């Protein structure tokens, strides 16, 4: 064996004297071979979930997961069951499908998994430092608490007429509508809904000043920042191109604008209860006494607005698209509007929104069919034993949960690919905890996360924008319904989702044709 060891050194030597044709080829095919051999040895382990076979090292199943994750999950489920792993751009993802998966991932102990470790590079380059994913979990919990303080019933009461006003103003002024001059038109909903969403959300959450900013070239900065919000950040968060420079500069200029308003308000003591900015100026002190800086407040505002932007705009787009081939549902919704608002003589309020179950069921059904986040990740921090299995998920892995997948399973939602708002009759709430509850720092929420329907997630990372989303989408759809009818161009139908973008927005261009219900109706104001 001493003689064997000599030939090892000889072999190492002879390698380095190989022609580069053969040892680019060498250093290529020997990972390819080792990978296959490694998977074969891996598949024999009884303490690991089955691993989806893949040919290309590092890359893994990235391409099929990236383009059609649900079809990917369905195939893996048929073959392997509800628990399985797959390689994705250098990381091993352990998927757990179904309610048991919801429970395993969303209710995982703080010591076991980390969301911020999974998402920091996705969001921090976009929002700025010190907030959301660029901070400890208990900091995040309180930031969520701070923001929730601006999201009260009384706040929604004041938001509704503000949001309504922005919708009507958009109908009046936008080149996409111009209702005082046009009775019919064609629109790309991936153009109109992001614009309507930023106008309505800015006006209510940021306030008059920041909304006024959107009527200038300052609006261009929001687009630049929006482009940095991309899956590519998972691999290339910072790359010396101008996509990144436009992003970084936008983040600085936008937070600078918020900070200017913040410092301005404090200078003049002008701090009431107008908006989320007022709210955070009065309520952003952590439990240990440390106060958020003006930069961190601005950075939080960016993240919250940006996140709400994408989820809400995608959702109202899908609502329009599903209703476009369903004049029956438009008809039902309109009748509800006529009854609840007394033929339109009653002004829309937050309370009246609560008396519109079909409208809210329509939102609920859209979120079932189109969960804007098709996958949620956590990085595994401590080895996790999978209950009632021999499986152990080692630290360094990632767990993946997908409530959106379950939303589309017939076993939980019969005829899951049919849009049917009536499957939610006497269950028109946005969601509802109906068992024991728990507080992670931002308010009591559902302890159990086993519901097959989880558009807003669960556990410590649960959404806090749920009621704002329903308020915003509710006011907007209420006005769309009362003002317009709409349908598809001949031969067109609901498009497939684009699963490669940050949220599962519709494939473009997604066009609908609108017409005024009352051609002679005029929208007043300047
Ligand atoms: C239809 C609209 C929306 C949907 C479907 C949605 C969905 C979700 C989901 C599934 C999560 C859980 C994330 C995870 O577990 O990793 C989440 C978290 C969160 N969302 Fe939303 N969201 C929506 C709108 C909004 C809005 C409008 C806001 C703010 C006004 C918002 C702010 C947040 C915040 C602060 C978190 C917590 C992040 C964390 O704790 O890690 N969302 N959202
Ligand atoms: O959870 C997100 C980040 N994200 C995860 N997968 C894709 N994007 C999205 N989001 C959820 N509700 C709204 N946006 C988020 C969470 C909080 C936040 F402040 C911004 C933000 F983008």
């Amino acid at each position: 064996v001493g003689e064997a060891l000599e030939y090892v050194n000889i072999g190492l030597s002879h390698f380095l004297a190989l022609p580069l044709a053969q040892r680019i080829s060498l250093i290529i095919i020997i990972p390819f071979i080792y990978n296959i051999v490694w998977q074969l040895l891996y598949s024999l382990r009884k303490d690991r979930p089955p691993l989806v076979f893949y040919w290309i090292p590092w890359v893994g199943s990235a391409v099929v997961y990236g383009m059609k994750p649900y079809e990917f999950f369905e195939e893996c489920q048929k073959k392997y069951g509800d628990i399985f792993s797959f390689v994705l751009l250098g990381r091993v993802m352990t998927v757990y499908l179904g309610p048991k998966g919801h429970e395993f991932v969303f209710n995982a102990k703080l010591a076991d998994v980390s969301a911020e470790a999974a998402y920091a590079h996705l969001t921090t380059p976009v929002f700025g430092k010190g907030v959301i994913h660029d901070c400890p979990n208990s900091r995040l919990m309180e930031q969520k608490k701070f923001v929730k303080g601006a999201l009260t019933k009384e706040a929604f009461k004041s938001y509704v007429p503000l949001i309504a006003e922005e919708v009507y103003k958009y109908f009046r002024d936008s080149k996409n509508f111009r209702l005082n001059e046009r009775t019919t038109g064609t629109i790309d909903v991936m153009v109109t809904q992001p614009e309507m969403t930023i106008f309505t959300a800015s006006r209510s959450l940021l306030g008059k000043e920041m909304r006024a900013k959107l009527d200038t070239d300052f609006a261009y900065l929001y687009s630049d920042l929006d482009k940095g919000f991309t899956p590519i950040n998972f691999v290339f968060p910072n790359l010396p191109l101008e996509h990144y420079r436009k992003r970084d500069h936008a983040q600085k200029a936008i937070s600078g604008t918020y900070m200017s308003l913040i410092k301005e308000r404090r200078k003049n003591n002008d701090i009431q209860d107008r908006d989320l900015i007022d709210s955070l100026m009065k309520n952003s002190t952590y439990k240990d006494g440390v106060k958020m800086t003006d930069q961190e407040i601005a950075n939080l505002l960016i993240g919250v607005l940006m996140g709400g932007q994408h989820t809400s705009a995608a959702t109202s787009a899908w609502i329009l698209l599903h209703l476009a081939e369903r004049p029956d549902v438009q008809q039902e919704l309109y009748e509800e509007q006529m009854r609840v608002l007394d033929g339109g003589k009653k002004e829309l309020t937050y309370d009246l929104l609560q008396e519109m179950p079909l409208l809210n069921q329509t939102i609920k059904e859209t979120l079932r069919m189109h969960h804007p986040l098709h996958s949620l990740f956590r990085k595994v921090m401590k080895d996790m034993h999978v209950p009632n299995t021999s499986y152990v998920i080692p630290a360094g892995y990632h767990v993946l949960v997908s409530p959106g997948y379950t939303h589309l399973r017939d076993e939980y939602f019969p005829n899951a690919h049919q849009f049917n708002i009536h499957r939610w009759n006497n269950d028109s709430a946005s969601s509802y905890s109906v068992g024991e509850e728990v507080d992670y720092g931002f308010g009591a929420i559902s302890k159990g996360v086993s519901s097959p329907y989880l558009p807003f997630g669960g556990g410590r990372h649960r959404c806090i924008g749920e009621h704002f989303a329903y308020c915003q989408l509710g006011v907007l759809m209420s006005i769309f319904i009362r003002t317009l009818k709409w349908h598809y161009p001949e031969g067109k139908t609901v498009p497939p989702p684009d699963f490669t973008s940050m949220v599962t927005l519709p494939t473009g261009p997604a066009k609908i044709i609108w017409e005024k219900r009352n051609p002679e109706q005029k929208i007043g104001g300047r």
